[PDB]
């Protein structure tokens, strides 16, 4: 049931960033005003996941960026060993989609991408993990049930440790 | 300009302890940290070896992402009003070896690091490394490169990838 006809691309000048709507007027405006230019300037790149017959429709985005986060706000599962310092990240900026394709695992398949991108790139750069601000209750509920770990202070934001990625890669045969 | 060396992820192999880049903080970060830190994913350290002996460290630098609040970066416009960091790299160790100091190591392996973490970025994200200067002859160091200070610490420096990437792509590296 979870839907594949579908491949992924960096955000570009020929998809349709009109036709879409996840449900959250944030996010699509996200796509429409600045997914391109900020991809184009490097502050936060975004990639889509394209229909394979209508490879103008946008089915679903992420965006990530690197950060960071103080030693105080990371939970002790993953500072652990680590030191009391800061603690190096991939921020997972945005996370869609359209509304008439959810509940069919790609926000799982887009999130599940996401953290492949960053783990692949942390092998040269560094990084443990990615920090995700969640909008509301439901949202964080659903990445919990990827083992994301809410921050010590601030219950909507998670930390998904690489650790976590990798193993849920390697399970689900996506390495 | 010393070009007798190769670059390499630090490792098991590699000497670690002769070496004397004239700071202990960053002798000691060699030694106890760097591959460590590396294997655990902190900060990745890339080491200049000799080519005639491939244990001999000449220099070394050590990355990892970062973020910095709106607030520190000059001239940081925002799309939004709420908070907003900027996306970059903190370049967070730098050494030479005191031995080899002052033939182009160190501006060698701050271009590496730079095209390294440009690299990255075009996957996913970042505009410049951060760095946060020992002192004040440091500081003057990486200013020679087009460092800018942040607003309110001036030993903190952000190396935009605009700059490095024109340079990388004069040169070829990129
Ligand atoms: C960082 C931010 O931007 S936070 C805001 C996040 N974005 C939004 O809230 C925008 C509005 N919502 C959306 O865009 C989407 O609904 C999302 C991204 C939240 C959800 O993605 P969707 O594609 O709608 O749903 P999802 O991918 O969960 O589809 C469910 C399938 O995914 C997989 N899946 C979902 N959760 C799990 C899990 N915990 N473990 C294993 N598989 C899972 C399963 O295959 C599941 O199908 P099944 O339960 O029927 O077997
Ligand atoms: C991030 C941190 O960790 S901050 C702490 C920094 N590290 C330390 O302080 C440790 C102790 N010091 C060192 O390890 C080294 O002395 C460093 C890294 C500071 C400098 O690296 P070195 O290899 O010693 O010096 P450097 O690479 O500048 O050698 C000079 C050559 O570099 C190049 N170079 C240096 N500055 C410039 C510049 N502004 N523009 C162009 N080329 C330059 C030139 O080729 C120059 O040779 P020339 O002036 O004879 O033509």
């Amino acid at each position: 049931s979870m839907f594949t006809d579908w491949h992924e691309a960096a955000i570009g000048k020929t998809h349709n960033r009109m036709n879409f709507d996840c449900g959250d007027a944030d996010l699509n405006q996200f796509l429409q005003r600045h997914a391109r230019q900020n991809h184009e300037k490097g502050t936060t790149k975004t990639y889509v996941a394209l229909d394979n017959s209508d490879v103008t429709r946008i089915h679903g985005f992420y965006s990530v960026s690197p950060a960071s986060l103080i030693y105080a706000q990371v939970p002790g599962a993953i500072s652990k060993g680590l030191g009391r310092y800061d603690v190096p990240v991939f921020r997972l900026g945005r996370l869609a989609v359209d509304k008439s394709m959810q509940g069919q695992g790609l926000g799982a398949q887009l999130l599940l991408s996401a953290g492949k991108r960053c783990i692949q790139a942390a092998l040269q750069v560094g990084g443990v993990a990615l920090l995700i601000d969640a909008k509301n209750k439901q949202v964080c509920d659903w990445f919990k049930g990827f083992g994301a770990v809410p921050l010590n202070d601030q219950p909507l934001s998670l930390l998904l440790s690489f650790k976590t990625l990798y193993a849920a890669l390697s399970a689900s045969g996506r390495l």
